[PDB]
């Protein structure tokens, strides 16, 4: 129900956000508690109106990386954040890239809503 979804917006939402530098993941990943015990590796914010980026569920379905054929695609400016390897937990650090690109997401339920982040 709503808690994947709600998972889906912690993780990978901040529609107000330019972002696009280290201090913005370095804030917001521990913000969102993907830094709690361990540093996740690798995130995606996109920085995209809610309603726009739950449209793409509306698309065509196309294949999830898994096998799955729940996954559509849309283009939205996103941060993507990577960890740096010096970083030790729980002071965990990334390095910002920004960029506009395709992504893909895969939706499910009624109506559809984006679940997880696929690529
Ligand atoms: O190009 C990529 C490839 C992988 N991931 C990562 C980010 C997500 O945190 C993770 C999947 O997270 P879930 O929403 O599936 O839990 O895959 C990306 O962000 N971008």
């Amino acid at each position: 129900q709503d808690r994947m979804y709600q998972r889906f917006l912690r993780q990978h939402v901040d529609p107000d956000a330019t972002g696009g530098n280290d201090a913005y993941c370095n804030l917001m990943m521990q913000r969102r508690k993907m830094t709690s015990h361990y540093c996740k590796r690798f995130n995606t914010f996109i920085h995209e109106d809610i309603w726009n980026i739950r449209s793409i569920c509306s698309t065509s379905n196309i294949q999830c990386k898994n096998g799955q054929m729940n996954c559509h695609e849309g283009v939205v400016k996103v941060t993507d954040c990577r960890e740096t390897g010096s970083s030790r937990a729980p002071n965990c650090r990334y390095r910002a890239m920004a960029s506009t690109r395709r992504v893909v997401i895969a939706c499910e339920g009624n109506p559809e809503v984006p679940v997880h982040f696929d690529k």
